[PDB]
């Protein structure tokens, strides 16, 4: 049909076809009477990954021949969601196979829908680790994701009264198609024991054995035919584990817990043991399958040439400890040796400065659980403070800041001074971000090693994130540009020739209509909700999280709502507002304000006088595969974070590909966005960075905004009167009290500017000409946020290795 | 290369050797480079498995459109073994992927060593199940075997220091090639709740349900292109089970606990909570899957013309109970209609006397776990001794003993009386088993209902049991009488016409040696150990378990020991003694025994005097798969269960088939071998029923064998003093206590008999003509004793169906 979906020959169609056919036969042992609508998306889910394992088994046997540096992308997060489509798109196969089932008389996009996400992160860092698989693959780098096979992921939310309910992800339930079982690289993790001191070297002894069993999942670049590797361990017992009897077997669930459920926590963190012991076993089978590849290519002097491992957040920082460990007492280094090849090869991503979300973990922990670890962290904090202390001399006060050892009621480790004594570059993710991490909270640490320091700004694929969510908005680009600024997305700047294009202008707003109307769709069949797609599409998605401020937005919402209540009569731009995301288990505020959403919606979609004007929407269960689904429908992307809060963001990024305007604050990747499409090509409102400081500074005090803004105080009068809870009056007294007394994100603040921004949004979508050529502005100048461009910056600048764009022989 | 493995045309070869290929790539994802002998095993497993599906798909295609009455066997135990082979085998593909893996550069045999039993039974009672299930598919039967997945099967066993140690046998770790998952025929099982009485009918309410997922195993008949399905129930949690959030997940283990683990108890019973569980999960799920399939084909009046319900001991006895709710509750049948459709629905097959064995379920775990069963049961009761009080009016005494109900301490529900009462069979499993249950434990219920009451002698499949494990012998006997035996063993009488036959004789005692030679390699290969190969091979292997023997076997070999060190330089002819078998691990006498066959083997394998005269081995881990090495081998098989107590005995048939000669006594099915074979090609020695009844009556006196008995007095002597023990002279004191004061299998009183009847097996030997003339009409006559012969039986006199030895089209 399109042709960015490749084509689809006599011959390819054909054969892939009885391989369709082949696979339902002697895969799924079925036939076209009893075949179920999920046996056919897996035959043919075995019919696309039989077209992986000739460029999966030639890539990594060119790895072996070659033996290039290795990159080891550490991450106890990889967001990937679902994988046949993504398959398709990189093998150049989606309009073959959507030829092949037709004629079979079957709906690609229908068996498409039966796959699950893999749901094995929470939000943008799992998501990131995804892109950069993508890119890294894209870009012909020897590379390799290191993570857990969770068996359950992020779990399913279900909306039940308004309130955020939870279930098991359950993915791996009917089988994973797209994973290989690799048995003969199984390896122990040792666990919790004693240490001991001999006549040469200290022993580690008397520990617990779980065994850690990788699985190998395929990951495609773009038609270069490479595939690499993603490797999640799954924990197994030993075989004499306990070993009345019957216990003794039931008892083997507990060693096997180390890999059964990711931590929903999504920024903030809990000193949880079990989250201990997933983040050692991660690095523990890790490094000793790194080390055995390494010594298979004594001579620990070239490890850090043949070795990259990046530490995706501190929850891999073990990693630094361990390989100490590792060349210390099993190879017998001596400690400055060792230390120099660990620094070099190691490098640390930040990916937050909220300080609630920092890894601290009590000493108590560490000793029970990991005792040589311990130790070997005791003796890097000495000798870096000698460090310290020999270019700082007298300064008492840096040395207890810069202590990797916390003081206090109970002990505590900051990994994250772990992870800058123990790595030769420290980036953050967004240029702000990064110069909020020289100037603030590893301020110390930048003067003492300033060369550290590095800057790599975000990217999203524009695999995933343009060529298979919007097919649509691709050709009608490619039909104008050609095809290669898929994987050399600047080429995308070759649209601002077309700005003034009445054929191209026409194309980008049909392009949406059709999306839109799609989505529109979507909603009544599996949600049976009514929506004007004649409306403005308004989307807020990412994790609930007060520093995010769906709370500012939800403001917003309600005076549109007062407004057309005042004036009945009046024109207003018809809206529809789709505000969705998780919360975290534990993050009562954050289940409050759904809670919150949902009712205004019960309020504003049930007022008569109201109409099809404004409607509000909650997204249940927003997740990857979903996300591929809202954001081309998108016209409005709400990137509102306070100032200084959100480190990237990178949702932002794939708004700004498919279409949408974005209406933000300066921070994150947003100060990039704007800097790259202009300002007046941007809704830009509020505080600035300096701006919170200087509230800060004389303090945030909430009663002044609600004393000077009449329409704010009707608000929050109507919040605590029970306007949005006649049953319940009191429901969002936690919610009034936060924002009067307690908002750390100063969410009245930027209250006014923010309606104000939102109006010129209003007055811009009147013009559908004007709006579209916005919008193409936007389009035109997203290229700096690919991946392959991020994932170029850390090989070039942190790896020291050059990608390739040349094809590996097919 | 032997002809009943079939043929290796060019064709089938070549088109086998292009699938083990392809299979190794795609499948695997490998190539020969880096392919472990693992991978290779896998390869050939799907290549095979490739050639089940269409007679599979047809088999199961056949049964919808002719719609024959099902047979439903349901069993706790289906003690499968090794799969590949059996797979070639019955498919004629044996010597063909033979010669294709041959040209490969591949071992055949050594790939088949890499297979996990599936060991999902205990002995003879999961054993019978599964060789039932390959003559049902062999003899043309509707069949389907329902039972559990259990992710542990029995416990692989090691020995310490001449003990038992038990291991987790993780039999799915690398994955099962042989299980086709069935997702959607998942179903709902539920469990405790309570019962509420409406206008209409009780219901069963506020139950926890856990789902039960299928998996189904391919059963291929023997050359008739037949394929049925073993289906195995899975465990699996709801989704909103337990839904702070982690433990919620963590939580799910417990309600998968129920498929976790196989009970190991052997003979005797533990009323545990979870062994409930298990018994009605397998019970619920088959009866909804059975009734659906009913239903696809109101009228229940029809059900007993379309559906058999063999029930493998009291096991699955909550059928009974079940049916009866689901027509009563549920399909608003009356009592008497749902109880006359039961009734004629379901068969019992009883499996043992031993007392201690039988399930009786205390009455306030059914309360609290099933409500509404323990009220049917209740109903049942009452309406059956109604029943009772008419045909015996004012024998109170037979009430209290007939009762369903058991009086006492703790209230409990005798389930063997459950399953008489609700079946229209109930079948013992040799002569005089069946025997025994008409005249002592269920003589009331015979006396009420003769009609009832039937005798099934059990058998073995001559295809895992002669072709598979003896090709050899199978071939020699192929030569001279056609192939056709193979599924029609009385057939083998045929060979009565060559015991003078002197090329044949020859031929018999050649095979004999050829896998004594064999299975001597196999000894110092895996285990390191030196037998003499021209010994005497006498074996016992079977469960441990006090009423076996196992001791008095160890009394003749430190007899023989005694009187070789009495006489070091008379000749005596060479033994090698094989003991193996796992204990129940909470069975201490059996430990115990154990223990005294490895001590026993400790003094006379490093005796100078003894030399290669007496050798005493304990096989480790005996199970399905060794069972194949070790029959083969014997030359003499003990089967020497005190009279009264084996129900049957299987072993016993697989020795007879292969060519070893046995001493027993007059239990189980050894009368019906001797009956079949004459009594003077049977070593029969010991009392029979009669004479134990006799002593009973008298009193058993140890003590007087004791007195009577030099060369036993020594024995015990040694034993209590430390002779087997010098580091624990006190070791074996339990051993010597229970024989001497309580031993209820009376060890001493068949003594003397055993050892006059050892010296006549010595005598016959020293003469290999004579030998193996009585070996030829061991195997010529035991015919009987197929399955084929066994479950035609069932098939005509209890389920009323008629086999078929026809071929389906290929
Ligand atoms: O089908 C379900 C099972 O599939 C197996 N995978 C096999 S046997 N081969 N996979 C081959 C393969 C070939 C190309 C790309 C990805 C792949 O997983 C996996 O090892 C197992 O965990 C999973 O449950
Ligand atoms: O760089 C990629 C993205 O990383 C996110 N950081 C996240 S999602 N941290 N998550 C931390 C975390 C910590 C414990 C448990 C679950 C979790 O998601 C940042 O908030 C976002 O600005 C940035 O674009
Ligand atoms: O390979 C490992 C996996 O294999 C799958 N089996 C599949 S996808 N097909 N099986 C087809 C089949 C075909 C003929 C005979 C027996 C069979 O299991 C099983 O469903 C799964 O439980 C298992 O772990
Ligand atoms: O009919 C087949 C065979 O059945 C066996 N009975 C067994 S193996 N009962 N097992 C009962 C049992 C009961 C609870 C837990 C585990 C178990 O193996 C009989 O002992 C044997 O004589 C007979 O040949």
């Amino acid at each position: 049909q399109i042709s960015v979906r490749g084509l689809a020959g006599v011959e390819n169609v054909t054969e892939l076809k009885k391989n369709f056919n082949r696979h339902l036969h002697f895969t799924l042992v079925k036939d076209r009477n009893v075949a179920t609508p999920r046996d056919y998306y897996f035959a043919l889910a075995h019919t696309v990954r039989d077209h992986l394992v000739g460029r999966w088994i030639r890539t990594q046997q060119h790895y072996y021949e070659k033996d290039p540096k290795r990159i080891y992308y550490l991450s106890l997060e990889f967001y990937m969601g679902r994988t046949l489509q993504n398959t398709m798109v990189n093998l150049a196969l989606e309009n073959a196979c959507d030829e092949a089932t037709y004629q079979l008389g079957l709906d690609m996009e229908e068996l498409e829908e039966i796959e699950e996400d893999a749901g094995l992160g929470n939000g943008g860092l799992g998501r990131l680790a995804a892109c950069f698989l993508d890119s890294m693959a894209t870009l012909g780098l020897a590379a390799y994701g290191y993570g857990i096979r969770y068996e359950f992921g992020i779990f399913n939310q279900k909306i039940c009264g308004g309130w955020q309910m939870e279930e098991a992800d359950d993915w791996l339930r009917y089988g994973n198609p797209w994973e290989k079982a690799r048995p003969e690289f199984t390896l122990p993790v040792h666990f919790y024991g004693r240490v001991e001191h001999t006549s040469q070297g200290a022993k580690w002894v008397d520990t617990q054995v779980v065994l850690a069993m990788p699985y190998d999942t395929p990951v495609p670049g773009y038609r270069n035919n490479v595939v690499n590797t993603m490797r999640l361990w799954s924990a197994k017992a030993p075989n004499d584990f306990n070993l009345g009897y019957i216990q003794a077997v039931l008892d083997r669930n507990l060693a096997e817990n180390i890999s059964r459920v990711l931590y929903p926590n999504d920024n903030f963190f809990e000193g949880k043991e079990l989250r201990l012991k997933q983040e050692y076993f991660v690095v523990a089978a890790t490094l000793q399958d790194i080390i055995r590849r390494f010594k298979s290519s004594t001579n620990f002097d070239a490890f850090p040439d043949k070795v990259a491992i990046q530490l995706n957040d501190t929850h891999p920082s073990l990693a630094i400890p361990e390989l100490m460990r590792v060349l210390v007492d099993l190879e017998r280094l001596d400690w400055d040796k060792a230390w120099e090849v660990t620094v070099k090869t190691c490098a640390y991503t930040n990916h937050t400065v909220l300080p609630e979300a920092l890894e601290r973990w009590p000493v108590h922990l560490l000793e029970t659980l990991l005792p040589r670890h311990l130790q070997i962290i005791y003796e890097i904090n000495q000798r870096f403070l000698n460090r310290v202390a020999a270019a700082f001399p007298g300064d008492v006060d840096r040395l207890r800041r810069m202590s990797l050892v916390e003081e206090g009621a109970v002990k505590r480790i900051n990994m994250a001074h772990l992870c800058i004594a123990g790595s030769h570059a420290v980036n953050g993710v967004a240029r702000i971000h990064s110069e909020i991490l020289k100037k603030t909270i590893f301020k110390d640490f930048y003067e003492l090693e300033p060369h550290k320091f590095q800057n790599k700004t975000n990217g999203i694929t524009p695999r995933r994130w343009l060529v298979l969510c919007n097919p649509g908005l691709a050709e009608i680009i490619a039909e104008r540009i050609g095809e290669e600024y898929i994987s050399d997305l600047d080429q995308l700047r070759k649209l601002l020739s077309y700005v003034d294009d009445e054929a191209f202008i026409r194309d980008v707003a049909k392009v949406k209509q059709e999306n839109k109307l799609k989505f529109a769709a979507y909603l009544e069949r599996e949600y049976k909700v009514h929506i004007n797609p004649n409306s403005l599409f308004d989307v807020q998605v990412k994790r609930i999280h007060e520093y995010k401020r769906q709370l500012l937005n939800c403001l917003h919402v309600i005076t549109l709502y007062n407004r057309i209540k005042k004036e009945p009569n009046k024109f207003v731009v018809p809206r529809t507002v789709m505000i969705g995301g998780k919360a975290a288990p534990g993050y009562h505020m954050a289940k409050m304000i759904i809670k919150l959403i949902t009712a205004i919606g019960d309020v504003v979609n049930h007022d008569p006088v109201v109409g099809d004007r404004l409607r509000v929407i909650f997204l249940e269960n927003y997740r990857v595969s979903l996300a591929e689904k809202v954001i081309p429908a998108a016209d409005l992307s709400e990137q509102i974070s306070t100032a200084g809060t959100e480190a990237s963001g990178t949702g932002n990024m794939k708004f700004m590909l498919n279409g949408a305007l974005t209406i933000g604050t300066m921070d994150g990747a947003n100060v990039e966005m704007a800097e790259e499409a202009g300002e007046e090509n941007f809704f830009i409102f509020g505080m600035r960075v300096e701006d919170v400081d200087r509230l800060d500074q004389r303090g945030y005090n909430a009663q002044e905004y609600y004393d000077r803004i009449p329409e704010l105080r009707q608000i929050i009068e109507q919040l605590s009167s029970g306007f949005f809870s006649p049953k319940q009056p009191d429901l969002f007294k936690d919610i009034v009290n936060m924002l009067m007394h307690h908002d750390r994100f100063k969410v009245f603040a930027d209250y006014e500017e923010y309606v104000k921004c939102q109006e010129r949004v209003s007055a811009l979508y009147k013009n559908p000409r004007e709006w579209t050529r916005m919008v193409i502005r936007n389009i035109a100048t997203s290229g700096k946020f690919s991946s392959d461009r991020t994932i170029a910056q850390y090989a070039r600048e942190i790896w020291g290795v050059e990608p390739s764009r040349q094809r590996l022989p097919a």
